[PDB]
């Protein structure tokens, strides 16, 4: 039939032809092919128009439940269940990474020894049709496990109490089919920064939307060869990747993107900010930066500026990678090929990774202290490296300097990195809770 969807958050409209929506409201929608935004009709309001898809689940559906967050990794369940404020037992249900079919049910806990930490219990699928965490409490379906330790904790840590919050989430575009926007539809409002390309604004799409604005000087970049970059990046989608929603391809570019207040990582190193980061916290931001760009590899794509100027600041210390150098003077990111003979490939980023993790360690500072542009570039053809900062671990460092070989083959991948970072303090997050209290 005509299928009926339930909003999992609220939505304001920005265009004529969207729909506005608020959590809980049932939606028809005839063609639910996989795509972005859907037509809907509000059985409440009476009121049609497209809605981004990503905002309903089916009702009746495990999807459509408050507490279900799909395909979440256990590092990102841990970021939002280790949010400081929220009480003993907070909880979400996800699928299991270490064993394909499987679900898994992650809980906030505190303990006198080991403080407030997350607790993660395997929710076995019986082949037959039925769920369980022990097998001698059975469930018909993952709602009623959850319905029953919200009332029982029976050899849980606690008894599942509140649901996990999360922000709501981006739309992917503006609208249906907004790509090319007129530049009349922006309002440049607000100066996040200044660049040796550009501005980078805070603003508005359709007096409706916060969106970031980064603007181009003319004569960077000849709009075809711009629009061609741009529509390459609008195809990536990761988690660790800010959106790119829109483009102004006439002359003076600009990319409208998802605005980030925190802002840059940069600048975030710094000051009351970042004098509350320890080891821990550098090496989960270094790990979210691999990941993205790990993406960005396996799409056989280039970032060409990989820099903390480059990495946006979100809740619960997330970072993304942002910024790219689609126009592609940063001189002490740039590997000796991509700057001698202009060879940016995704190894040239494995180096710029390698500078990047020199700033995570050091508080922000400049990378090549006391060097000049022209300094650097003579003395890493030489075979400099910067050495082990003060504060860094040596095997921190030992990694810096597989991404800086000499020769672009010799570095490794993205993937290696995310790997090496993700396992540090030992983790591809391998720890289930057995099943033996009352």
């Amino acid at each position: 039939m005509v299928t009926t969807f339930v909003a999992l958050y609220d939505y304001e409209s920005r265009t004529e032809t969207d729909l506005s929506f608020k959590k809980g409201e049932r939606l028809q929608i005839v063609n639910n092919t996989e795509g972005d935004w859907w037509l809907a009709h509000s059985l409440s309001t009476g009121q049609t128009g497209y809605i981004p898809s990503n905002y309903v689940a089916p009702s009746d559906s495990i999807q459509a439940e408050e507490w279900y967050f799909g395909k979440i990794t256990r590092r990102e369940s841990e970021r939002l269940l280790l949010n400081a404020e929220n009480p003993r037992g907070t909880f979400l249900v996800r699928e299991s990474e270490t064993t394909k079919g499987a679900y898994c049910l992650s809980v906030s806990d505190f303990d006198n020894a080991k403080g407030l930490n997350v607790k993660h219990y395997k929710i076995r699928k019986l082949d037959s049709g039925g769920f369980y965490i022990t097998s001698r409490t059975q469930f018909n379906s993952l709602q009623q496990l959850v319905a029953y330790y919200s009332k029982h904790a029976d050899g849980l840590c606690h008894r599942l109490t509140t649901v996990c919050p999360t922000s709501k989430p981006q739309t992917q575009g503006l609208a249906k089919d907004a790509w090319e926007i007129p530049r009349e539809s922006l309002r440049l409002e607000v100066k996040l920064g200044q660049g040796c390309f550009g501005e980078v604004w805070m603003g508005t799409w359709n007096g409706t939307t916060r969106v970031a604005i980064k603007t181009l000087k003319p004569g960077t970049m000849s709009p075809e060869a711009f629009l061609q970059e741009a529509q390459v990046m609008k195809k990536l989608r990761h988690e660790k990747l800010v959106q790119l929603y829109a483009v102004v391809s006439e002359e003076p570019i600009y990319i409208v993107t998802e605005y980030m207040s925190k802002g840059s990582l940069l600048d975030f190193l710094k000051g009351e900010t970042g004098k509350y980061l320890r080891l821990p916290q550098l090496v989960d931001m270094a790990a979210q930066i691999a990941s993205g760009m790990a993406y960005v590899e396996r799409m056989n794509y280039v970032h060409r500026d990989l820099r903390a100027a480059n990495i946006l600041v979100g809740e619960n210390l997330v970072c993304k990678v942002a910024d790219f150098g689609l126009a592609r003077f940063p001189i002490k990111w740039t590997a000796p090929e991509a700057a001698l003979y202009g060879r940016f490939t995704i190894k040239s980023d494995v180096w710029s990774f390698g500078i990047l993790l020199t700033e995570l360690t050091t508080k922000g500072r400049v990378p090549y202290p006391g060097m000049v542009n022209r300094e650097v570039l003579d003395q890493v053809e030489r075979g400099y490296r910067m050495p082990c900062p003060p504060e860094c671990p040596e095997s921190l460092h030992d990694l810096m300097c597989q991404c800086w070989r000499k020769e672009p083959e010799e570095r490794p991948t993205f993937e290696y990195l995310q790997a090496f970072l993700e396992d540090y303090f030992t983790s591809t997050e391998p720890q289930y809770q057995p099943g033996e209290n009352l």
